[PDB]
Order: structure tokens, then sequence, then C-alpha cells
């Protein structure tokens, strides 16, 4: 890792120096043509990373060229980093916006397509559109790919070089291209590159949130009627006995757990919809309507014969997380904060790298100060933005509330310090006072500050001075930048921006991010963290003694030393408590990789399903499987004759399977029959009616009529599962309790209901095959 993978990328990043006359003779011509030229070398068997300090140094090239803008040392640095599977830490400023240029380049070379994973909309649409000349002067084309796209144009834009786009319309367009009934309506291709805009938020932080196609269900009318037509059977553990039993329709053993629930909150409203709610009494019957509560307004509808009203189910989902693993190769960009690269790597096996920035960081980060009163850390604080403002140098105060900023706002007048607070309610002051924060002995408290944040430029801006002018000549833009330069030249001489937290907060990060607005691209500046024993954070050593023995070291009202031990044991602390997060996040993702393999396993399968034209095969050989099992269910393999339930054998095969065979006939006739030619006739009989089926309607038809029944079943069964899932998971908290453990019996009834569903698919699409009525000559 280290400067170990760093100082590798530096000797790249010298060749690619090292090449620039080189690109500087070529033409334009001969720039658009190298994308060709690498193309042709990959074809012929060039390794892609051999190719990174001459297409790097292409691309800077055509970038000087068509946007004015060479790429520095370490954006080549983070383009490299960016071609690994790995998180490129890029300081705000340092332009991870051209950086990202880079490997978007050298991974389209393989002309399999790039996504650009935008936090939103808007600036996948300006980057698409920015950099469209640029790769077009390159020879390659860019897609952008919006929520709402029509589909021609969404595979337009997939078809594409390199496309943009935000995260969530991608996992979209996942679900949708497998919820395809052919491969020709899939938008995306094979997912090649993934290059994540900011990955702490969208990786870590939304790792889990769930991307959910809905719909109206289908599979409604259908588990209510079977239920309804069991519970008249019944009589004011048995009946419980009985009703198990009376399922010659859905599920040895057994409503009750722990995933026949389903069948709980859709029976006990059979049943409690038939002495609970009494007919033409409770309600009414009107216009084929009822006229309520959980399941039970649509069993009263079952009961009473009505059209059920079905309503609103997953049709598909999926995380963040377990979508992007599915990359063949995947990057990302983030802010200083990080600090989670052996998380990163756990979960992703993306390791994480610090790219050092184009100038020097030169930001004093002092040691915190702790001090035995909120009052006296608020005396220092003031005491310091006095000093410091004294010396003409700006400070941003960042509190953890907004009471907080009240209160040091209120001290700070009270100090005769004049200052401004940002106020979430004010966006023009906020702009405003943005424009002045770093102004000579400018004070700015901000109260949880959001993340980068507008740059606040050292003296204040010029640029800002002019977008004031009324009629801006060219002499007043010289009184404003010569001033401007003495301001900033002033300020940086003071120290430049100073950066004041007054607590530190539970997460780091945060700190990170207050800390991150001084000393962006080399420009100078400070930072201190200032805590108190009466802090939130001085909560989480949850003892009264222990926090409290800091207060025999004394402190003296205003008399403190540093003890640079004690930053190090409130890092500490923060790892430690990250550390607890991390162990808590991957236990939750353990629960998920159930999900994510059932999904990823049901998926891969009907993909397969989707990528063939004729499923002849798979349809021989389950309608054996299927045929051998239902036969086995009556007749056990190698079992006597006394053992065998014909009656019930005839009934199912003219009941499930519309097939009518006069077996009884079939034993008392010949002695001589045998399981195996009985086995051989039924199958026999089943394979030459569907043929004459076929032969009345055509090859053609009864490969996509079978296709499309496949499909039709596989996603209704996987709709179901997901809610059979859903209702698995959610009912953990009666289900394990006492002693024994809960998860691992989870994982076993997952399993155990995902078996028990693809022997199901098998069943019911062979049924359906078997059924389907066509007019026999």
């Amino acid at each position: 890792r280290n400067d170990r993978t760093l100082r590798r990328m530096r000797k790249v990043v010298n060749i690619i120096n090292a090449m620039e006359p080189e690109m500087e003779k070529l033409s334009d011509e001969e720039l658009k043509g190298k994308t060709a030229e690498f193309r042709a070398r990959l074809e012929k068997g060039e390794v892609l990373e051999n190719l990174i300090p001459e297409a790097f140094a292409v691309v800077r090239e055509a970038s000087k060229r068509v946007f004015g803008m060479r790429h520095f040392d370490v954006q080549l640095l983070g383009g490299m980093v960016l071609n690994e599977r790995c998180i490129a830490e890029m300081r705000t400023g340092e332009g991870k916006t051209l950086t990202a240029t880079l490997p978007a380049y050298l991974n389209a070379l393989t002309g399999k397509g790039v996504h650009v994973v935008t936090v939103n909309d808007y600036l996948a649409q300006r980057d698409a559109e920015n950099n469209r000349p640029l790769f077009e002067f390159l020879g390659l084309t860019v897609g952008i790919n919006l929520p709402g796209m029509p589909a021609p144009a969404k595979r337009e834009a997939y078809a594409a070089d390199i496309t943009y786009g935000t995260n969530n319309e991608y996992g979209f367009d996942y679900l949708r291209d497998n919820m395809a009934f052919s491969p020709e309506e899939r938008v995306q291709r094979k997912l090649h590159y993934a290059l994540v805009d900011e990955v702490d938020s969208i990786l870590i932080d939304e790792a889990r949130t769930p991307l959910i196609i809905s719909g109206p269900a289908e599979d409604s009318s259908e588990m209510y009627k079977r239920v309804n037509k069991i519970i008249p059977h019944l009589i004011r553990e048995r009946g419980l006995v009985l009703i198990e039993e009376l399922l010659v329709k859905e599920g040895g053993e057994s409503l009750y757990s722990p995933a026949n629930i389903m069948l709980m909150h859709h029976v006990t409203a059979a049943l409690r919809a038939h002495a609970l709610f009494t007919r033409d009494v409770d309600y009414i019957v009107k216009d084929g309507e009822v006229i309520w509560s959980d399941g039970l307004h649509q069993a009263v509808e079952a009961k009473e014969g009505v059209q059920i009203q079905n309503e609103n189910q997953t049709l598909a989902s999926i995380t963040f997380q377990n979508y992007f693993r599915l990359y063949e190769k995947l990057a990302g960009m983030t802010g200083t904060a990080d600090t989670e690269a052996f998380e990163f790597s756990s979960i992703y096996k993306l390791d994480t790298v610090v790219v050092p920035t184009n100038r020097p960081m030169i930001r004093k980060d002092l040691p915190d100060l702790v001090y035995m009163t909120e009052a006296e850390k608020i005396q220092a604080i003031i005491e310091d933005i006095k000093e410091r403002t004294a010396k003409g140098q700006p400070v941003l105060v960042g509190t953890i509330s907004i009471e907080k900023s009240e209160l040091v706002s209120n001290e700070l007048t009270k100090a005769g310090i004049k200052h401004n607070v940002l106020n979430a309610k004010f966006h023009a002051n906020e702009a405003a006072i943005v424009a002045q924060a770093g102004y000579p002995a400018a004070v700015t408290i901000a109260t949880n500050m959001a993340g980068r944040g507008t740059d606040i430029v050292l003296g204040g801006s010029w640029q800002a001075e002019v977008a004031a002018l009324e009629n801006p000549t060219a002499e007043q833009i010289e009184k404003i930048k010569a001033d401007w330069q003495v301001r900033h030249d002033a300020v940086l001489e003071a120290g430049g921006l100073h950066i004041i937290g007054t607590e530190r907060h539970e997460s780091r990060r945060i700190d990170n991010q207050l800390r991150g607005r001084s000393g962006r691209q080399g420009d100078a500046g400070s930072s201190r963290f200032y805590l108190s024993m009466e802090d939130a954070l001085m909560r989480i050593f949850a003892s009264d003694r222990v926090s409290g023995m800091m207060r025999k070291l004394g402190m003296k009202p205003g008399e403190a030393i540093e003890h640079p031990w004690v930053t190090k044991a409130i890092a500490n602390a923060q790892r430690k408590v990250e550390s607890r997060n991390f162990d808590i996040r991957k236990q939750l993702l353990e629960y998920d990789d159930v999900a994510n393999d059932q999904r990823r396993a049901i998926y891969s399968q009907r993909n397969e399903l989707l990528d063939v034209s004729d499923v002849s095969e798979t349809i021989n050989s389950i309608r054996e499987d299927v045929f051998k099992a239902t036969i086995d269910a009556y007749i056990p393999p190698q079992s006597l004759e006394e053992m065998w339930d014909i009656p019930g054998l005839q009934e199912r095969l003219k009941n499930d399977f519309d097939l009518d065979l006069p077996i009884a006939e079939w034993l008392d006739k010949e002695p001589e029959l045998h399981e195996e030619t009985l086995r051989e006739r039924i199958l026999a009989q089943s394979i030459e009616v569907y043929q004459r089926k076929e032969e009345v309607v055509g090859a053609e038809m009864m490969r996509h009529f079978e296709k499309g029944v496949m499909l039709q079943t596989l996603d209704s069964l996987w709709k179901e599962h997901l809610a059979a899932m859903d209702y698995l998971r959610q009912g953990i908290h009666l289900r394990g309790y006492a002693q024994k453990d809960p998860k691992q019996e989870y994982k076993r009834e997952s399993f155990s209901m995902f078996a028990a569903m693809l022997e199901s698919l098998k069943y019911e699409v062979i049924s359906t095959l078997s059924k389907v009525q066509v007019r026999m000559p």
C-alpha cells in the first residue's frame, strides 16, 4: 500500500511528464487516432495498464488543447489510483472532476463502456456535456442517463463509450434490465467500470439503502381464494392439524413457522373474518365491494366472492452495495474524511489511497485543548479568536448546534468581537457572508457544517467584487485586484484561515470535514479543537469517577499546558466508537448476504433464461424432474404395491396437469407393468399431448410462450419470496427469543424457503404448460 504504491505511480507520472513534448508535436487528428491505435493494440493483446503512461499523456494534451488545462502530476496519480480497485482521497480543490477524465478514457479503450456515477443528475448532465468535446477530440462517444429517459435513449446512453449518470438510476436500470422479457429490452451492457463520486456517503452511508421497484401485484386473488376455500370446512390443536392437512394446496410441515407466516396473517384472517365480522351486519356488499385492517379486508372479499383489491408490493430490490459489488471494476472518490480503508477493503476489496495535494498541505493542526467547564472553554476560544483577529487572521468557528452557535455568538458580541452567524434560514445572507468570510479578521460561526462547502477565498473574493459592479471598467478591476492582492497577502502573512472547533462530534469525520475548510490549494491555515468535561463527547466514558479523574490534572482557570497524549486518547476513543460501528455493520451485512445471494442466484438463473432463444432442453429436463418427483409422491421408488395412492395421483394429474390417465386400469390389467414403464407412459402421454399442441401452434410460438411462462412464473415466485422473506425477517422480534439464537435459524429457513421456491418454480411452470387450453381435434 503506502508510498510503496505511491512511488510506483510517481515513477509513471515521470514517464508521462517525460512524454509531453512528444504529445505536443502531434496533430489533433493524430491525438484522435491514438484511441484507435491503443484499441488495435489491446485487440492484439496488449495489457491495458501498459498503455497508462501514453494514454494519460494523450488525454492531458487533449485537455491542454480543448480545455486549456494541463492535469497536474497529482491528478495523474489520482487517475492511476482510480484505475485500480481503489478509493482516491483527494482534498477539496484538487479537481476530482478533471482527474476523473483519465480513468474513464483508459477504461473505455477496451470498448466495454464506463459508468461515471454522480451524486445527482445535474452533475451527470454537466460533466457529460462539458467532457463530451474532450472525448470526441479523442474519438469516443459520451452518454447521459436520466430517470424518465426513454429506453432507446438509455440504450444509446449505455452504448456510448463513456456514460454519465446517478447511482440510483444505474441501480433502477439494473432492476429493470432484470425485469425484461427479452434481451433486446435491456438498456445496460455487462457492468464493467463504476466510478463513484462520493463513496463515503454512497458506499458506506447509503450502503444499505434499498432501491425498490414496486407495482400493483398480480398474485392477489390467489392465495386468498385458496385460503378462503379451506376455512368454511372448519367448525367452532385439531382444527390446526386439520388445516395443515387441508393444504393439498400451499403448505409436511408447518404453518407456524418460521416462514409460513404469510399463511398465518392469511389465516388468522379467514378465520377472522367468519365469526369475527358477521355477514350483512358489520359491513355490507354493494357494487362489488365490502363497505379495514391487516389482510382482513381482502379476506372478506374472498369470502363474499368479490374482486380482491390487489395492491402494491415490491417487484425488485437491491442495495447500492450489492449493485456496485457486481461491477468488474470499481473505484471511487471522496473528501479527506475516509478513516475507513480496512472497512472498504473488508467489504469491497477496495484499497484506499491518500492522494497528495498539488501544493503542500501547510495547515497547522494544533493539539486539542481541554478545559474543566464549557465556560472556560468558551473563554479560551474567545481569547484565541481575539488574538488571531488581532493579527488580522480570519476565523471560522464550527459548532454542533444552533443553540451553541447562538451561545458563542452572544459571548463574542459580549467580548466586542464583530462576527456573522451562518443561519440555515437565510441562504442569501449565507452566500453574502461567505463572500467575506476570509476577509482580514472576518469571524464566521457555522453550525453542523455540511460537507466540502463553498471555497472561502483568503483576503476575500475579488471575483464577487466585480460581479457586484454596475458597469465594471478596466481600472476598477485594477483597484480591486491590487487591493485584493494586498488583503490576500496580508491574510496569508497573518497565517491564513483559522478553524475553531468548539466541540468534537461523536464522529471525527465531521471534524475532518470542518477542518478541511482551511488550507486548501496550499493556502496557509490552522486548526484547533476544544473540549470540556461537560461536553457531550465526555459521556462515552460511561463512568462519573473515571471522566472525573482528569479534574486532578487541575487545568488552572487559564494556565493550561497541552498534553499531546490527550489528542491521541481522544482519537482512540473515536476510532473505538467507529470500530464498534463497524462491528455492528458487519453483522447487518452478514444478514444482507442472504438476500443478496438469493437475488444474485435467482437473477443469474433468470438471465440464463433470457440469454437463450430455445428453452426446449430445460423444459424437457425439468419436465422429467417434475413428473418424476410428482409420481414419487404417490408411488415411493422401489416400494411395494400396497403403498401406492392411485386415486390421489389420478386426481392430482387431472386437477393440476389436465391429464386424465386410466392408471387403475393399467395396473389391474397387466401385472407385467412395473413403475419405470408407468413413469415412461405418463411422460410419453404428456410429451405427445404437448407436441400435439405445438403442431397446433408452431415451433417458434412454443419456444416463446415457453420462455414467457418461465419468466412470468420466475418473477411471480420471486416477488412472493421477497415478501415472505420480508415478513420472516421483520417477524424476528417475537420468534427468536428464549435462550436459542436468532440468525442461523434464519439462514436455514431462508435456504429452505428458497429451495422450496425453486422446486415450486419447476412444478408451476410445468403445470402451466400442461394445463394451457388449445382446441384439440
